[PDB]
C-alpha cells in the first residue's frame, strides 16, 4: 500500500516547479484532476513528471515497455534507454529475483487537461500487455547508503530531481514550505500555499534539504511526513522539525525492607519483620540544566505503616552488625517520542549523594512488550516489575550496611540514575515497504547528533511531570545546521508540545502560554536577553513568534502555579492558590469534608492536620502527629474526602460547644516532615500549614 513507484509532477516543462510528489502503487502514474483541491487551479496542468524506483520480476523473460505517452518519454532501465520519444517493439531480458533500477521522464507542453491520465505498460513474450502490477514494483532506495540490491542513486542519464539528501523531498519543497495532503491509498506532497492551506489549518512543513532527517534522528523527512514509520513513534515527531527519541526513566511503586539472614542465626523460623511502604517516583531535572540524562527521584511514604512508633531498626531487630536489603516494584518510563524494542537502558539506585546500592538490569533481546513513548515497561495493565523476581534464582539482594540503613530511614529518599543504551531502531524498508527492527541501526548512533543539532524544550503542561522535547534549530556556527528553517520559540511549542492559538492567544489545553514560566541555561538566556534587546521588547510573552531558537539551547517551562525543588519537582504553591484551590466545600460535617480539588493541587499536598479550636483560641489537634497527615483520598468521582474520624480512632468529631470552630490546615510537599525532631517530638507542633477550612459547629451539621 506504501510501495510503487516515485512520482515527482511538475507544473513546468523543465522538472523545476514540482506540485505533487507522491507514489502509485501500480503502473497507473495517474493523478485525476478530482484529486488535486490542494492545488490552485492553475498548477493543476501538469507539463513534465519524473517516476523512479525499481522494478522485480518474478519470471525471467523478455520484456516490452511502453507508456501511454511515448512520444512525451524517455525511459531508463538500469542506466539503458529502453524508450525514446517513440513507441518501441525493443525487448529486454530480465531475470527473476534481480531488482533494476527505473527511470521515467514525462514532457509535454501546454496541455489541455487538468492532472494527468498517464500509464507504465511492460509485454511479455506471449505478447500479454498489461499496467505493470504492484508487485513487480518498488520505491527507490531513500537512505543515507543504498541496499546491497537497492542503489541509492537514480541513473545519471536525464533529468536528476534534485534531492541533496536522498529523502525523497525535492530541494525546493523543503526549503519553500510544504504540506502534505492525506488520500485513502496516498500521501500528496505538495507546496504550500498561503490562501489555500492556511484555511485548510494544514500544517506548513519546512526541512533541511541536506539533512536526510532534519532533526538528526533516525527517521527521514519523507518518511515521517508520508508515514513511512514506525506507528509507535509520537505523533508530534511526525514533523520533520521534531526529533524522535526515546527517553526512560524508573518509576519506583512501592518498596519492603528485611534484615539480611546471616551464617550466625541458623534460626529461620522468626516471625515476620519485613517494612512495607509506597513510594511516589518523579523524573528530575537539574537557572536550566544543560546535561542529558535520564534520573528519577523517589520519596518513600512517611506515614506510619505499622503498630508502634519504633525505629527501624527496632521494628528489623537489626543490630550495629547486621545489614538488611530492599525489594521494590518498579516500571520503565517513556516520555519519549520514539520506541524501545531490543534493548532497556542500566539503572543505578542511589541512596545519599554518590552511593550506588544495586545496578538495575533487564535481559537484553528478551523485552516481553515494546516501551512505547507515553507509555509503561511493562505495561499498567500487567504486573510491575519486582526488583527481586521471584520465578528469578540469581536476583542480586540490595544490600545496605547499618548505617545507610539509617540514613536511608533520615531522609525517606532513593535516586534512580538510568543510562542513555536503547539498542536497535525500528526503520523503514524500502523494498517491502514494511519497517522492521534493524540490527545494522542503533539509537547510541543517532542520540549524540539530536543532542548536538537541537533545542531542548522541558515542559510541565501535563500533570506537573517534566517532558523533554527536542526541536530541530539553527546552528549559526555549522553550515550544515544554517540549511535548517528558522525555529521560533511560539513555533517549537505548538509542533513539540501541542500548544494551540483558538484566540490568536498561545495556550495548552486551555491555558494561556502566560501561566507558565522561562528559564534558561545560562547561555541561552544571556542569547534570549540579547534577542529581546535586539527586539525591543521588554515582554517575552508577546514577542514568542520573533524569538528564534538555537541548537543546544535548553529552555525550562513551568506552570506558575507551583514551587519547585532543586529537581524541578513541584513541591508547594502560594498560600492563596492552595485557598483558593480549597474554595468548593461540597459537603461538610463530623466525619470530614468533600470538596472539588485541582489534580495538580492534590498532587503537592502530603496531606492535612484537623484542629478543633474552644471559644479561648486554645486548640485540639485530633491527628497530631507529623505521620498522621494522610487523610484525604481521591474518590471515584474525582472528588477529595479530608477523613476527620481516620485518625480520631475511628470516631466523628465532637464538638463540646457549638461556638467552637473546626480548622482544617493543608500540608505542602516542601513543608512536609518527615521524622521525629531531635528533641524526639513526634507532633504536628510547628508545621507550616495552610489553613482552608474554619467553620464553627453550628455551620457544620
Ligand atoms: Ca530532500
Ligand atoms: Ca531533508
Amino acid at each position: 500500500s506504501s510501495q510503487g513507484l516515485l512520482g515527482y509532477y511538475f507544473s513546468d516543462l523543465n522538472f523545476q516547479a514540482p506540485m505533487v510528489v507522491t507514489s502509485s502503487t501500480t503502473g497507473d502514474l495517474s493523478i485525476p484532476s478530482s484529486e488535486l483541491e490542494n492545488i490552485p487551479s492553475e498548477n493543476q496542468y501538469f507539463q513534465s513528471a519524473i517516476w523512479s524506483g525499481f522494478i522485480k520480476v518474478k519470471k525471467s523473460d523478455e520484456y516490452t515497455f511502453a507508456t501511454s505517452a511515448d512520444n512525451h518519454v524517455t525511459m531508463w532501465v538500469d542506466d539503458q534507454e529502453v524508450i525514446n520519444k517513440a513507441s518501441n517493439s525493443n525487448k529486454i531480458r530480465l531475470e527473476k529475483g534481480r531488482l533494476y533500477q527505473i527511470k521515467i521522464q514525462y514532457q509535454r507542453e501546454n496541455p489541455t487537461e487538468k492532472g494527468l491520465d498517464f500509464k507504465l505498460y511492460w509485454t511479455d513474450s506471449q505478447n500479454k500487455k498489461e499496467v505493470i502490477s504492484s508487485d513487480n514494483l518498488q520505491l527507490p532506495e531513500l537512505k543515507q547508503k543504498s541496499s546491497n540490491s537497492r542503489k541509492k542513486r537514480s541513473t545519471s542519464a536525464g533529468p536528476t530531481v534534485p534531492d541533496r539528501d536522498n529523502d525523497g523531498i525535492p530541494d525546493s519543497l523543503e526549503v519553500e514550505g510544504y504540506t502534505v495532503d492525506v488520500k485513502n491509498k496516498r500521501t500528496f506532497l505538495s507546496p504550500w500555499i498561503s490562501n489555500i492551506h492556511e484555511k485548510k489549518g494544514l500544517t506548513k512543513y519546512k526541512s533541511s534539504p541536506e539533512k536526510w532527517s532534519t532533526a538528526s534522528d533516525p527517521y527521514s523527512d519523507f518518511e515521517k511526513v508520508t508515514g513511512r514509520i514506525d506507528k509507535n513513534v509520537s505523533p508530534e515527531a511526525r514533523h520533520p522539525l521534531v526529533a524522535a527519541y526515546p527517553i526512560v526513566h524508573v518509576d519506583m511503586e512501592n518498596i519492603i525492607l528485611s534484615k539480611n539472614e546471616d551464617q550466625s542465626t541458623q534460626n529461620t523460623d522468626s516471625q515476620t519483620r519485613t517494612i512495607s511502604k509506597n513510594t511516589s517516583t518523579s523524573r528530575t531535572h537539574t537557572s536550566a540544566g544543560f546535561s542529558n540524562s535520564n534520573s528519577s527521584t523517589v520519596a518513600i511514604d512517611h506515614s506510619l505503616s505499622l503498630a508502634g512508633e519504633r525505629t527501624w531498626a527496632e521494628t528489623m531487630g537489626l543490630n550495629t552488625a547486621d545489614t538488611a536489603r530492599l525489594n521494590a516494584n518498579i516500571r520503565y518510563v517513556n516520555t519519549g517520542t520514539a520506541p524501545i524494542y531490543n534493548v532497556l537502558p542500566t539503572t543505578s539506585l542511589v541512596l545519599g549523594k554518590n552511593q550506588t546500592l544495586a545496578t538495575i538490569k533487564a535481559k537484553e533481546n528478551q523485552l516481553s512488550q515494546i516501551l512505547a513513548p507515553n507509555n509503561y515497561y511493562p505495561s499498567k495493565n500487567l504486573a510491575p516489575i519486582a526488583l527481586n523476581a521471584q520465578d528469578d534464582f540469581s536476583s542480586t539482594p540490595i544490600t545496605m550496611n547499618y548505617n545507610q540503613f539509617l540514613e536511608l530511614e533520615k531522609t525517606m529518599q532513593l535516586r534512580l540514575d538510568t543510562d542513555q543504551v536503547y539498542g536497535n531502531i525500528a526503520t523503514y524498508n524500502f523494498e517491502n515497504g514494511r519497517v522492521r527492527v534493524d540490527t545494522g541501526s542503533n539509537w547510541s548512533e543517532v542520540l549524540p547528533q539530536i543532542q548536538e543539532t537541537t533545542a531542548r524544550i522541558i515542559f510541565n503542561g501535563k500533570d506537573l511531570n517534566l517532558v523533554e522535547r527536542r526541536i530541530a534549530a539553527v546552528n549559526p556556527s555549522d553550515p550544515l545546521e544554517t540549511t535548517k528553517p528558522d525555529m521560533t520559540l511560539k513555533e517549537a511549542l505548538k509542533i513539540a508540545f501541542g500548544f494551540n492559538e483558538p484566540n490568536g492567544n498561545l495556550q495548552y489545553q486551555g491555558k494561556d502560554i502566560t501561566e507558565f514560566d522561562f528559564n534558561f541555561d545560562q547561555q541561552t538566556s544571556q542569547n534570549i536577553k540579547n534577542q529581546l534587546a535586539e527586539l525591543n521588547a521588554t515582554n517575552i510573552y508577546t514577542v514568542l513568534d520573533k524569538i528564534k531558537l538555537n541548537a543546544k539551547m535548553n529552555i525550562l517551562i513551568r506552570d506558575k502555579r507551583f514551587h519547585y525543588d532543586r529537581n524541578n519537582i513541584a513541591v508547594g504553591a502560594d498560600e492563596s492558590v492552595v485557598k483558593e484551590a480549597h474554595r468548593e466545600v461540597i459537603n461538610s460535617s463530623t466525619e470530614g469534608l468533600l470538596l472539588n480539588i485541582d489534580k495538580d493541587i492534590r498532587k503537592i499536598l502530603s496531606g492535612y492536620i484537623v484542629e478543633i479550636e474552644d471559644t479561648e483560641g486554645l486548640k485540639e489537634v485530633i491527628n497530631d502527629r507529623y505521620d498522621m497527615l494522610n487523610i484525604s483520598s481521591l474518590r471515584q468521582d474525582g472528588k477529595t474526602f479530608i477523613d476527620f474520624k481516620k485518625y480520631n480512632d475511628k470516631l466523628p468529631l465532637y464538638i463540646s460547644n457549638p461556638n467552637y470552630k473546626v480548622n482544617v490546615y493543608a500540608v505542602t510537599k516542601e513543608n512536609t516532615i518527615i521524622n521525629p525532631s531531635e528533641n524526639g517530638d513526634t507532633s504536628t507542633n510547628g508545621i507550616k500549614k495552610i489553613l482552608i477550612f474554619s467553620k464553627k459547629g453550628y455551620e457544620i451539621g
